[PDB]
């Protein structure tokens, strides 16, 4: 089997991108959040605090013929802005672009913190790194690509996500007209439950190639690039009035500039960042203070190859027994 699906930005910046979800019978759909960076398929619900919604969709397990409730189930998940949910949970059918799970851990919200409640657009998360981040007890749940595996035509799926426009996600096949050039494959440590993979290098700009190791992860759940503070440094030095700015939370720039791009290395092959693709506005509604799309990952404790990188590169998440993960340019 194979599924495709079309994921949408949430807003003209990038700072997500939803996927429409079929859940139950007769199928629920909910615009979700599938981030590769957390293994939890959840959903704000009808069991979700009523104040704790702000128009979103629900999914109600009551109207749906095949969900059964996983009795003694729970689960709670905190996100690296410190948002968080929890609840109980389901399991029902579950479709991807045409792909079917049934017995799908659905994880229903009966709380969400606030920046959820305020994303009106955000109906929940479907969680695709190692099912051993899965938080649900006692009994730990599998993600929609770990079940689908088996019946997967390969056991793969691809992110080519847009800037400024969509963009999609596949499921069990690797499509040939969507990248140009060759995909290079690099190795996967799922020692910490993430696509977690080494880096060879970057560039700035038009500068020259550095050779140097950057382990992170690859993860459609960020919104931003965060990387080590010598390459952050080096690459914001290369605009006039961009600095580290502690109240706002980041590196800002001057909204006049024209950003330079940002290269990464995949093995030989080179990725790169239109400058473009680093712009995230202004600070503030009218500000000339702009905010930038590679920040420092000190004190996250982890490198992050979030949106502004992947959206650049056609992605082949590779859950093959040893899994890797492939990047094209498009």
């Amino acid at each position: 089997s194979t599924g495709s699906a079309t994921t949408t930005p949430i807003d003209s910046l990038d700072d997500a991108y939803i996927t429409p979800v079929q859940i139950g019978t007769p199928a629920q759909t909910l615009n979700l959040d599938f981030d590769t960076g957390s293994s939890d398929l959840w959903v704000f619900s009808s069991e979700t605090t009523a104040s704790e919604v702000d128009g979103q969709t629900i999914y109600t397990p009551s109207k749906s013929t095949t969900a059964k409730l996983l009795s003694g189930a729970t689960w709670s998940i905190s996100y690296g802005d410190g948002s968080s949910s929890s609840g109980d949970v389901y399991t029902d059918t579950v479709s991807v672009g045409g792909l079917t799970v049934t017995g799908q851990a659905v994880e229903s919200a009966k709380k969400v913190s606030s920046s959820f409640t305020e994303d009106s657009t955000i109906d929940g998360l479907l969680g695709l790194a190692f099912s051993t981040l899965n938080t649900v007890s006692p009994t730990q749940q599998k993600t929609f690509f770990d079940n689908a595996k088996a019946s997967l035509d390969s056991p793969v799926f691809t992110a080519d996500l847009g800037y400024h426009a969509p963009g999609t996600y596949n499921f069990g096949f690797i499509d040939t007209t969507a990248y140009t050039g060759s995909i290079t494959y690099t190795a996967v440590s799922t020692k910490q439950g993430f696509w977690e993979w080494t880096s060879t290098g970057y560039a700035v700009g038009s500068g020259t190639f550095k050779s140097t190791s950057i382990d992170g992860i690859a993860d459609t759940g960020t919104t931003l690039l965060y990387l080590p503070a010598t390459v952050v440094s080096a690459y914001w030095a290369q605009v006039s009035g961009a600095k580290s700015s502690s109240s706002v939370g980041g590196y800002v720039f001057p909204c006049s500039a024209t950003l330079p791009s940002f290269t990464f290395g995949v093995g030989s092959a080179r990725i790169v960042i239109p400058g473009d693709y680093i712009d995230f506005g202004p600070i503030s509604t009218g500000s000339s203070s702009c905010f930038g799309g590679i920040q420092s990952s000190a004190g996250i404790g982890i490198n992050i190859f979030g949106d502004v990188a992947l959206k650049a590169a056609f992605v082949v998440f590779n859950g093959a027994t040893t899994p890797t993960l492939g990047f094209a340019s498009k």
